[PDB]
């Protein structure tokens, strides 16, 4: 079906969804293989034998083999990933008069628009479209909708696809009509996208058993039986099951726990049996239970037979299906803590994986869907998006939080604009145009926010290198050889016949940037970084979870290769400082000791211990066989202060009057974290350009030493000299 | 916006409960538009074809594009705020003989008595009105009283709107009258004390969908499902809810948490299934549960499946709603921490609201609502009856506590008048003439059990500006560099490699109210100010609750850009004075550390820690991204003491009998707390009441100095200087 390039192309998913949906991306070779020219309109013909066209655009990070195409236009004429296309340079006539009408069913005959002059005219320019089709029309500030859907009844060019020019007279019939294809409620994997790699991975999980019949959606393969999704309750996760149906091309069944639990003995299990008994005739279909955890919450706790039956009736109906009708079971829950051992075995459930939360990227698509749900749903032209900078700023939140926050962004404009008009009925094209949620209004609306979120730490890749915190190349040299040899050179262990250290321990003065050292080796090795600190050991201790602390390794082992970093362990002991309300050890560390023995370093895992001081740490926690090497971090010396601060101040204001040698020679008994400070302290006095009107010179960096200088930190040092003897 | 201008205007709720019923207030500019005199009789025509005539009056705070109007006419008309209204000048038609009878519902047909000349003749003065209207006369004593409802069957001149003058004959039959017009007990937005910003914010959410859904749903925003309210319940929660429903015109559906729990299998679910069943017909409507925390507190550690089925039944009913005939479920609780987060996600309440408590200003509106039914509003008596005076002793009260105060005041009034006359059946006019509410009642009430318990914690509201407080210029400008600059110019600071600050620490001599300085810059920069009083941190720290401490800070983070001031958030440590016997870190700072770092660039944010003892700090605090700058207030300057002494002495009796510089010379080392004591002490020892030009004398200032001693001491000064240098 999909061929590299030519009259046939590889249909692939565009990650930006293209600026417009006719803007499809292309590679410079993909055109030469079709004998075409990039930057032009092209006529396409696709399987199912339907007509269509788009506009090819620049490649960005594109592999020559493929062609990244939108799902909407692909789905508008109809298609899926893995189909075949037929395309050529041919440019047919240009639309002259076109007739359009909206879908009246979700409207239920309500609120006709003025878009004849308002939208289509200024949104018109050279948009490749199709005759006898349903075109996505932008506009109409965010409803949570997808653009605006107008049907294409006819365009004056007959039986050929076309793009409309500005020369045209457009007609909005303002009368009945309905989609030529797809539906009014539709969603694609990209419209729902909270993730890129994982979403495509979770796709392959479901997509390999569900593909299409002419390939394996029905064929032996011994596929899995049922699936369960985890992590971010609500948001995009709950919508996944709804997205898998539209793209897979199969019927969709919503099954919720409370609606089953809401119903009672008798009808309850009947309604469940009816749905699964209704799936055979409607097959192919997707069985999805949402709150299943509430249908099978049992661990040892069972308060009734009605629950035993419905889950046991669920057991009967799973095994009762041989996948002859090929109705697949999928599931979701926020926690696996509710699952019964019975539901972990084949014939019932097979492939189940954790789904995480978005990253800078994941929010970007979600933010991209917002500007799409906003006006400019189907974009007329290609425009540089300053929404780019938003995703980098944002953090902490999931999909639902943004959408609700973007609704909190719409109210900010809404509050000011429309109530001034006080709409009884039709709305000014002027007002509705002049109000813009586009790249301008965002930041003004982002000045107000009402999010709330709760999560736990995960993998990260720092930016650290040897320059950020210099000095102590000796430890860094062996830190190189700690990860590198087990990582790159496991075969060197054959010739040696040795078992490398399971881990090493770091201790020394606080404030030296022990975290930077952990991040440094992590950035070098490129392995993922997980730091277990004291505050979070205190945070999850609020809900009384010691298990969660153990899970961090279980979550670290699955995401490996990664570097698991341990600092401020047994956090209950350090947090109280000199005093204590309890003993030197508790039930908490017991869950930590059992963990270290369990976690294996034969994977890309790397065990790194760190502590402010080991003496306060319970000596039994420091026993060898777990941390074999005892490493000591002394405070950076005079030469390090020069290089360290030389790295700090070189990226911020400086002056030639400044001499960096004088400042480092006067300081001793001093740490690295203060070098961050000492660099900026002068700044508050003067910067190169700041409203203070002052400037950088030896004066402010001299005032920095006057503002910050040794705090009498020599104490921690002379403990370490004696601490290494005992 | 509310804008409509010219002889034609738009109706907006009066921003004051107003003394009079016919008061419709318009600014000098607004009055010049229709060209009419203040207090003129103008007949206003509006939607539905319902008319009325009113008096003009004035604020200075209005905008010409609105109309501040009575609730009488709006209720008589049944208007929802936001309607475009047509007003014009018309000459006065006057009644001759007027017939009045109360409505059926209010009285129940149980009411009769005297007072024709007590109510009407006193209300006979200057009331413009429409014939066939419900006119209200308040007065006398409160706590059973909202207005007095008289519906007009006839006015001797017929088919004319007429003003009520002094020459008209009056009649009270006390026989049937039309009940069509609502009882004022059915709420009006005026009945909500204060909370103007919260009123509109909540109202716009529910209103616009409930008004016309077919755009504000379709072409805009999205309709939410329900809203939860927070803060002390039972005071404004039940009132605000019905105050949202009645005015919006949406039917109100009453629920009781304890009734559901009082019920069980069957009726429990039947009721929740019965209400929504009734809601479908009345939909769109308002659904409300004040008791949400009672029915669904579940944190896991409840027991039965009956409570889990009914709360899970509630889960199903939320998602079962179509968001077409959309109805809004409202909820209320004392605190969000108690309720269940499974109700917090989409499918159900995603929308949370935080309602605080009144203040000296907030009680101004609450007391005023009570002051319209009682003649305490204008001052005819020997005290200040502008309610700000009564607001002082009332610090830390809520609408319910004040209702009990004025209710117990009618008791104090009742105790005087009724027992001495001791009527039983009769209702003479003289007992009502004899009754006059006097200040003594509140005094006996304020001395009564009215103060009982200290209830729950509160946050203050700021005032102070450069005008209100003096003090050192060095730190102020230093604070501006730290505060004003990042707030107003964060953009350029990002691209210059110049970060002046993230948040900063205030330390120095105590007792001067350094908070005052933080408020002056905060009010100037127009950034929200927040202060955490030490006692609140002292108690909760022992109760192992650091979450209540997060709430106020989190409240500042979401509303940000804002300036959060922390007065001894470490307060446990400063109580130890010089040192920290335990570590310099405790549970609270751990989250402060996390929070200070967790802040994003989505909003310009500057956090302020403040303490009496800086030496107790966790070294992480002082570092980058947490505390960038360290503020030290050196002892007051000689010239600063002079200004401070002058600001405090001219707020009290003063005469030009002194030399303000001479008193300052004798003052050395004295702080703002000491200088303020000199002023209050002098006048007290000075002449209490005199005809003489001299009130406070130079001899009093001079002699008062010999007794006192300087506050700041040398030991605490040395501990400060070493840190600022290091």
């Amino acid at each position: 079906m999909e061929s590299n390039n030519g009259i046939i192309l590889r249909v692939a998913e565009a990650n930006s969804t293209d600026p417009g949906m006719s803007r499809v991306r292309l590679d410079e070779s993909s055109r030469r293989l079709l004998d075409a020219e990039i930057g032009d309109v092209v006529e396409i013909e696709k399987v199912r034998k339907t007509v269509g066209r788009v506009y090819r655009a620049r490649p960005e990070d594109e592999n020559k083999g493929i062609v990244r195409i939108d799902s909407v236009m692909r789905n508008n004429c109809g298609a899926s990933i893995g189909d075949k296309v037929k395309v050529r340079k041919v440019r047919t006539e240009i639309a002259k008069k076109v007739t359009l009408a909206p879908i009246i069913r979700k409207d239920q005959r309500l609120k006709f628009g003025e878009g004849i002059e308002e939208y289509v005219q200024r949104a018109l320019i050279r948009r490749p479209m199709l005759e006898q089709d349903n075109i996505s029309v932008p506009g109409l500030t965010l409803a949570g909708q997808t653009g605006l859907l107008f049907k294409v009844v006819k365009t004056l060019p007959s039986k050929v696809p076309v793009e409309i020019g500005e020369e045209t007279k457009i007609e909005i019939r303002e009368e009945p009509a309905s989609e030529v294809l797809e539906e009014v409620s539709r969603i694609s994997y990209e419209d729902i996208g909270g993730l890129s790699e994982q979403l495509g991975k979770i796709r392959e999980m479901i997509e390999l058993p569900l593909k299409h019949p002419e390939l394996f959606e029905r064929l032996g393969i011994t596929p899995p039986k049922g699936v369960i999704l985890y992590g971010p309750p609500g948001t995009g996760k709950t919508l996944i099951a709804r997205a898998v149906a539209n793209e897979s091309g199969a019927n969709f069944l919503s099954i919720n726990g409370p609606e089953i639990m809401s119903k009672y003995y008798g009808q309850s299990e009947q309604k469940l049996r009816e749905i699964f008994s209704k799936a055979e005739e409607t097959a192919p279909s997707i069985i999805f239970i949402d709150e299943i955890d509430s249908i099978a919450p049992k661990r040892e706790e069972v308060q009734g037979e009605v629950e035993r039956r419905v889950v046991a009736q669920l057991l009967t109906l799973m095994d009762g299906m041989k996948e002859r009708g090929h109705v697949i079971v999928i599931g979701a829950t926020n926690r696996i803590d509710a699952i019964d051992p019975a539901l972990r075995r084949p014939g019932r459930f097979d492939r189940e994986i954790e789904i995480g939360v978005p990253d800078r990227n994941g929010r970007k698509e979600i933010l991209m869907i917002h500007t799409r749900n906003m006006p400019l749903g189907m974009s007329e032209e290609e425009k540089n998006k300053f929404l780019e900078e938003m995703a980098d700023y944002t953090y902490g939140f999931v999909g639902a939080d943004l959408a609700a926050l973007v609704r909190e962004s719409a109210m900010n404009a809404l509050r000011r604009y429309l109530p001034e008009i006080d709409l009884d009925k039709p709305i000014p094209t002027e007002i509705l145009e002049k109000m813009v949620v586009t790249e301008d209004d965002f930041k003004n609306a982002l000045k107000s926010i009402e999010p709330s979120s709760l999560r736990e730490v995960m993998v990260e890749v720092p930016n650290v290198h040897w320059d950020d915190i210099g000095g102590l190349e000796d430890v860094k040299r062996e830190i190189k050889e700690t990860v590198e040899l087990p990582l790159l050179k496991p075969d060197v262990f054959k010739r040696l016949g040795i078992r490398p250290s399971k881990g090493f321990l770091l201790y020394g003065p606080p404030g030296v940037g022990k975290t930077l050292l952990a991040k440094a080796v992590a950035t070098e090795s490129n392995a993922n970084f997980i730091s277990i600190k004291g505050p979070e050991v205190l945070s999850k201790w609020v809900g009384e979870s010691e298990k969660a602390i153990r899970e961090i390794f279980k979550k670290a082992k699955q995401v490996a290769p990664a570097i698991v970093f341990l600092d401020e362990i047994d956090s209950i002991a350090p947090r109280r400082g000199t005093t204590s309300d309890s003993g030197v050890t508790e039930r908490i560390v017991n869950q930590l000791l059992t963990s270290l023995d369990g976690i294996e370093v034969m994977n890309g895992v790397v065990v790194i211990g760190a502590t402010n001081r080991p003496d306060i740490m319970d000596p039994a926690l420091l026993r060898a066989g777990r941390f074999d090497k005892l490493i000591y971090i002394p405070p950076p010396d005079k030469e390090a202060r020069l290089s360290i601060l030389k790295v700090h101040t070189k990226n911020m204001p400086l002056a030639p009057d400044v001499d960096l040698n004088d400042i480092a020679q006067r300081t001793e008994g001093y740490v690295g974290a203060d070098l961050e400070n000492l660099c900026r302290e002068a700044g508050m006095n003067a910067y190169r350009e700041n409203p203070d009107a002052t400037s950088v010179s030896q004066k402010n960096f001299l005032d920095a030493l006057k503002t910050i200088r040794p705090s009498v930190d020599e104490e921690v040092i002379k403990f370490y000299r004696t601490l290494s003897e005992t």
